[PDB]
Parts: C-alpha cells; structure tokens; sequence
C-alpha cells in the first residue's frame, strides 16, 4: 500500500520546472524519473495531513493517456514523483519548435486527450488547467496528462487561453465543472488544427479577459487549414460554446473524434 | 480508490489467450484494453475474497516498465483488465515473426526487463513465470513484465492450468524450481535465473536446448545439473560482460546468482560501452 518514498531513495538531478506550485526535477528512482517539489519548506500538519489527501486522487489515476504516478516524498521536502517522458511537450511542439504534425496524427493526439480527460472525469476528477503545457507526447506518440492534481492544496495568471468564460470572469466560488474542462480542450484543438495560440492579433491581456467573460472575443474557427475535416470545426464549435451546458461531455466528444477519424485516409 | 469496474462497462473483442485458467480478450474500456477473464465457472465465496486479494498485489505496481493495471471486475465473470500494448511479445518476436534486433536495442530491452524486474521485487513481488511472452513490447519499444499476478489463486483451484503452465515453462525454470525439493522453490533468484535464459534468448535469438526434441528428458538433466545453456550461441558481437552477466544468472547454485539492483549496474555499464 501506502506509496511513502523514503529518503535517501530518490537521486534529484537536472532543473526544469517554475513558478510557485512547485519545481521540477528529473530524477532516478528505479530508472529516470519526474520529481515535483513543493518547495514549500517544513510544513507542519495539517498542511502534511492535506498532502496525503491530495495524493489520494492521485493514486486513483490509472491509464495510458494521465501520466503515471508512482510515489510522493515527505522527508527530503514534499514531493510527488511520476514517470518521466521523452520527447517534448504539445505546447513545445506546436509553438516552440514548430514541429509540423501530418493531419491523420493531430487528430490523434487529440483523439488520446479527450479519451484520458473522459476517463479523468469518470472517476470524478475535474483538472483545472488543460493546456498544450500540460499534454505531454511521450516518445512522441503516447498522450500523458498531466498537472490536473493539487488543486486544494493551491486552495489552503497565464493560462487565461484556455479559460472558459465562466472561469475567466473571475465569477461564483467554484466555475470548474467537466465543461470548463471541455472548454479547454476545445481551445488546444483549435490549437492543434492551426497550430496556434487564439487572439494573437490582441497584445492586452486584460482586453482579451474582459471580451472572452463576456462574450464578445472567441477563438477564430477559420484559421483551420484546409486539409482539416469540416466535422472538426463543427466540434471546436461546441466545446467552445459560451454558454456551459452547450458544450458535449467527454463520451460524446471521444464519438465525435472517432467518428470522424476513420472517414479521413479512407 | 477501490478498481472493481461495474458490470456491462467493458466491451470484450478479440479472442487472444488460449489457455484453460481463463481467457485475454483485446477489450474497450476507456479505450484499448486487455481483458483476462479467468472462467473458472462462477465462486464460491471465498475464492472471491481471495481473489480481491490478488488485486492487493497488484495495485501495488507503478512503473513504467511493469503491464499497467487498471481493474478488475467480478461481474459477468471474474475479470482483470490492463492496458492493450500494441506490438508483439518478446517471444512472438524472437521466436515466430523472427525480427532481428539492432545489438543496442537487445541490450536496451535487457535493460528494461532487468528495470521492471528490479522494481517488481523491490516491493516484494516475487514474479514465478518470467519468460519472454510475458515480455511485452509495447510499440516496439517499451517492455511491460505483465503476468505474475494470481500467483495464490493459479496455486489453489482445481484444473490442468496448474500442470500446463509449469510445462509451459521447463526452460525458464531454475534447477531449483525444477526438481520439488520442496513447498517453496521460488525466489528473487529463481526469477535472476529465469532472466537470465530471457538472456540466452536475446543474445542467441533461439531458446535454449533446441536440439533435445525429448522434453521430459530436459527436466531430468536440468535438475540434475548435466544440462545447461549453450553459452558458445551468443551472437559474435555479444558484449563479453554480457556473456559474463549471462552465466552469472544462470549458476546452478542460486546462491551464487547476483540480484537486480547489481545486474542492473552491469548491463548499464555494457549499454556505454558500444556507441562511442
Ligand atoms: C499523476 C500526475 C500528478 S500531477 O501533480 O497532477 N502532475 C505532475 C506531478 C509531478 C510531476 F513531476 C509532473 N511533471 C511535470 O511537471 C513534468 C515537466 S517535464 C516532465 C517530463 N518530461 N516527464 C514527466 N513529468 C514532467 C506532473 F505533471
Ligand atoms: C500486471 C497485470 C496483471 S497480471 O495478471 O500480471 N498480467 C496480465 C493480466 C491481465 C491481462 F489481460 C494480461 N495480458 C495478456 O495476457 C496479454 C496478451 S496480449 C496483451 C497485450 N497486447 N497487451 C496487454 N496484455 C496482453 C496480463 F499480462
């Protein structure tokens, strides 16, 4: 049971992550791994005690396309560990190298996305914070999932893209439901099938926060290129949906990406 | 927490597993999966019990190198259900589609199995039947170390499933295993053992003792100590530490078979040892 990695254990190498909400190391714990710590030094239940609890949605992940975690430090610092990926991040790919990506394989990446976000949904776990950052390509193939625990122990900027509206308005105590999720996956098809980031004729942030809570800016549909199959822009369209309750859940969203998928090389 | 997935959820597909302790369906179940259904025909309180704790065993596995579980269901049948790999096993490609291996990569699948291997006993998981067709190659490039899960459960109910897969494995087993000396053979080294034939299989492309058609033969002489494996076969350009390495696991004294963690060591050396 109890997933406990005692010290001395875990071997931390090279740096990689920022912000608050922790840094990120590689690391080696029966082979290369990823090491999120917390950093945030000597806590002092029932901060630990919060921890433990976090974890626990944690493990209740299991599936090819959420990234594989295998164990949390408490002594050296807090930690969780995951297995470490090759290959680059989605957002990487799209928008840092510029990795060009045949029409047949975009429409993958997001057919393995939307199939790990339904599972994370079927097991009640809403992740607050889709984005081509935290959709990594193991091997450049393989979809993994990342980043959606924590919110809590964040409870106890920058990632506006992906903002649905109710979300973006900083509105009702808990904006989150699936369909913000939705929302979010919605913006990284858009990004995929154009292989941009949305509203970048707009150089003011807030200008683009107040227009999308209210309705007035969304993404451009018809920057898609040509070889995209007009049922992608019918289903941008409706995970896009201002409204919340217009947007299609996940199963019915995975259908969509199916359905259309064996109708392209055929 | 708890992964026992509700009745109807899982679409079966595909018949893949022959075997009488149950059937490997490829399945859907959010997405591709593999589905062992182990059609021992309806318990029996409690075998039941006993075979949620075989799950116990089998959460306990996170790692990359370790077959996914998933769940397991009771409902239709008793069930467990794992990620599909794509690609083959390790002995469908060695031994039926024949696919010869660059030498950095057999190393390099070496490495991941001896990974996994590692790992499954630093949580005391003693594996019993590694072989190479529970190797699999997941997108020809990952090794799962899948089927050692109903160890208590396979050694407790009544069928031929207990007979055929011992014989299903005579040349994997260690001497030890091989002649009952007594209840309990079985150890990280009986596994070291068995690695190291996976070894022999990687290096020679063939298994073991395949000019001794006799199979009841083999285990005699096994037992004994009159037969082993044919170290002269690795392939000329074999590392010669993995030659090495390959009768170090294989000693027919278990005591003298080195564990993972050192194993490990020594194939990582090998591994700097060839492209540069
Ligand atoms: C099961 C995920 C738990 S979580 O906290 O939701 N996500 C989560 C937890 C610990 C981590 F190190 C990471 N990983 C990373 O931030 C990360 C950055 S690069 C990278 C990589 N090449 N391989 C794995 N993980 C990472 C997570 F994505
Ligand atoms: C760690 C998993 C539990 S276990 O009992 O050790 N192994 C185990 C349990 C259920 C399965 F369907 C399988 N899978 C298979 O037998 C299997 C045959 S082909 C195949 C494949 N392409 N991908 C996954 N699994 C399999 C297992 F290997």
């Amino acid at each position: 049971d109890d997933w406990e990695i005692p010290d001395g254990q875990i071997t931390v190498g090279q740096r990689i992550g920022s912000g608050s909400f922790g840094t990120v190391y590689k690391g080696k714990w029966h082979g290369d791994v990823a090491v999120k710590m917390l950093n945030v030094t000597a806590p002092t239940p029932q901060q630990l005690q919060a921890f433990k609890n976090e974890v626990g949605v944690l493990r209740k992940t299991r599936h090819v396309n959420i990234l594989l975690f295998m164990g949390y430090s408490t002594k050296p610092q807090l930690a969780i560990v995951t297995q470490w990926c090759e290959g680059s991040s989605l957002y990487h790919h799209l928008h840092i190298i510029e990795t060009k990506f045949e029409m047949i394989k975009l429409i993958d990446i997001a057919r393995q996305t939307a199939q790990g976000m339904d599972y994370l949904h079927a097991k009640s776990i809403i992740h607050r914070d889709l984005k081509s950052n935290n959709i990594f390509l193991h091997e450049d193939l393989t979809v993994k999932i990342g980043d959606f625990g924590l919110a809590t122990v964040k409870s106890r900027s920058g990632s506006i893209l992906w903002m649905a509206p109710e979300v973006i308005r900083m509105q009702d105590k808990n904006p989150y439901s699936f369909q913000s999720d939705v929302y979010a996956f919605g913006i990284v098809l858009y990004e995929l099938m154009t292989g941009q980031l949305p509203y970048s004729n707009i150089n003011n942030r807030d200008q683009i926060i107040f227009m999308v809570g209210r309705g007035y800016l969304s993404p451009d549909l018809s920057k898609v290129r040509s070889n995209c199959p007009k049922a992608m822009k019918r289903l941008m369209a409706e995970c896009l949906k201002k409204k919340r309750d217009e947007r299609p859940l996940f199963p019915q969203i995975l259908a969509s990406i199916e359905l259309l998928a064996r109708s392209l090389p055929k």
